[PDB]
């Protein structure tokens, strides 16, 4: 009995660990972007306002 | 000896909700700055380009 509680733990346990890395690593995907956009924009900053 | 590891996978999980939801939190503060950055091109394009 003290076993099946811990079976309602694996899943929170194999739920979370999908939970964090698959998100955490997402978050990446979107981390590079934004500098990648950011260093566009700061050409894009000047581009104009160096014409 | 189950009380060994259930304890500390059960106070293991206990991390778990504060693990994903402040990153979770986090993933709030990424879409908000999506936006600007993204907002802003069309401006920075049409100034390039009305002017």
């Amino acid at each position: 009995l003290i076993q099946a509680e811990e079976r309602e733990v694996s899943a929170r346990l194999a739920a979370a660990e999908t939970a964090l890395g698959e998100s955490d690593a997402r978050r990446q995907t979107q981390d590079a972007a934004l500098e990648d956009n950011a260093l566009e924009i700061d050409r894009l900053r000047n581009a104009l306002l160096q014409s």
